[PDB]
């Protein structure tokens, strides 16, 4: 019939849009969507967000109202999905991954294999980093039996962008039950400082935070063409016996190498001060594809908005529905 969204659901970001636009084109049911990031710094849609819309529309012939920058208000009726090789520019340092993972979900249903390539930013601070995808999520997806593999080709900072990266996708031939408990014993941690324009002694001291706060098995490097902007960031991947995760931090102006790594280093040890398996990123990325296998279930310490929208989301789509039942402080988020 018609579903109405509020977008001011949550924490009242894009989030909300995109994981509604993957359900709709998968289901076929139209929605509306109200007051879109109403309340952000920069309200409405911006161009990750229309680049989000104009790529959804696009791979299945969608009838859309408000497709403009900062309509606060879009109504999508989607059409049959197509496979294909696609290509979309957001046009500003906007982030290809969320623009990716809006739409990847519709093509795991679709008639063969397909590509999607966008420009824009790669290594903005509240997305997934390519690396994150393709490290962390993709393994799950591919346990829960869905096949995408995603590259990098060409880093895109703040403020210029120009990044690309891609992604392979085929469809769904089964799924799989995925069901992640504790995260178990370290088997390893690796260290990362990624450079483009910025002293190399900025790396070198970030990797020593790190270490003497933990025991690395790899310390990694990664300088760039400062043409290709002027860009820092620090990642940790941490392997656990039952899972692998990925944190990361974006150095700007004003702040000291030391300090970066100190709030990496923090949100690290948040993950590690608890048994959960799944970090409060990856928690509400792994929503969508279980809901879409109709079974899985993990656990995560403070299940974040985002991860509370998405569940949210999914069941006014689907015919799914979670359980949440926190066991001494962790949360086991299990499809009933
Ligand atoms: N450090 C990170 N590592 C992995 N994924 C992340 C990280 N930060 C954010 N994400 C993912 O990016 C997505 C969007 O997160 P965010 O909270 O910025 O949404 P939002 O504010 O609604 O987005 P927008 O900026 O488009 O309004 C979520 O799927 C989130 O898990």
């Amino acid at each position: 019939r018609m579903i109405a969204l509020d977008g001011a659901q949550g924490e009242g970001g894009g989030q909300i849009l995109r994981s509604a636009l993957s359900l709709s084109m998968i289901t076929g049911q139209p929605f509306t969507i109200t007051s879109i990031r109403a309340g952000r710094a920069k309200p409405g849609l911006l161009r990750q967000h229309l680049t989000a819309v104009k790529a959804a529309t696009e791979i299945c012939g969608a009838t859309v109202e408000g497709a403009e920058l900062g309509s606060q208000r879009l109504l999508f009726r989607p059409g049959t999905v197509r496979g294909g090789d696609y290509r979309f520019a957001i046009g500003s340092a906007g982030s290809c991954t969320l623009v990716l993972q809006t739409v990847l979900p519709a093509l795991w249903f679709a008639d063969g294999p397909s590509r999607v390539e966008v420009s824009g930013g790669t290594d903005n601070p509240s997305a997934p980093p390519a690396d994150f995808i393709r490290r962390v999520l993709e393994p799950l997806l591919a346990k829960i039996g869905i096949h995408q593999q995603t590259t990098l080709l060409r880093h895109g900072f703040y403020p210029a962008g120009g990044g690309v990266v891609a992604t392979e996708v085929s469809p769904v031939a089964s799924f799989n039950t995925l069901q992640l408990g504790e995260r178990g014993n370290i088997v390893q941690m690796r260290g990362e400082v990624l450079l483009a324009g910025v002293p190399r002694h900025v790396a070198e001291r970030e990797i020593a935070t790190l270490a003497g706060s933990f025991s690395l098995h790899e310390q990694n490097i990664h300088n760039l063409p400062r043409d290709q902007g002027p860009g820092n960031t620090v990642s940790l991947e941490v392997e656990s016996e039952n899972i692998t995760e990925r944190f990361f931090v974006v150095g700007e102006k004003r702040v000291s190498a030391e300090v970066v790594a100190a709030q990496l280093v923090k949100e690290v040890k948040r993950y590690l001060a608890s048994t959960a398996a799944v970090g409060e990123y990856l928690a509400d990325q792994l929503v969508l594809p279980m809901a879409l296998a109709g079974a899985g279930e993990f656990t995560v310490a403070h299940p974040s908005s985002n991860l509370l929208t998405n569940i949210a989301v999914v069941e006014r789509f689907l015919p799914v529905r979670f359980s949440l039942i926190e066991t001494d402080g962790v949360t086991r988020v299990s499809i009933e």
